[PDB]
């Protein structure tokens, strides 16, 4: 009835991004780019910026909404937090990958958001 628990929100979306990336066979957006992020503690804030930079792939609508959970600030194509620093962009079939490592790590501290 109520939400889910932080610690079981997370398990469903790393259970889930992996499902999504392990059948994926070309890259899921049209070889779309994002800017690198550094994961630390508002890794979905800076995370879920950067995806909104991706426009024409919904395989990865749900997974804003997912991050949106995680960061009750909405961010705009206008509005940026994270993308102040000059960084290079990678394909996203990487960022995703970058980021399932951060995000099962924080599930072995327990210490969610």
């Amino acid at each position: 009835m109520g939400p889910v628990p932080p610690s079981t929100a997370l398990r469903e979306l790393i259970e889930e991004l992996v499902n999504i990336t392990q059948n994926q066979k070309a890259p899921l957006c049209n070889g779309s780019m994002v800017w690198s992020i550094n994961l630390t503690a508002g890794m979905y804030c800076a995370a879920l910026e950067s995806l909104i930079n991706v426009s024409g792939c919904s395989a990865i609508e749900k997974t804003q909404r997912m991050l949106s959970g995680f960061c009750p600030h909405k961010v705009s194509a206008g509005q940026f937090s994270s993308l102040h620093v000059r960084d290079t962009k990678i394909e996203v079939a990487q960022f995703v990958k970058d980021l399932l490592l951060h995000l099962k790590k924080l599930f072995r501290e327990g210490r969610f958001n």
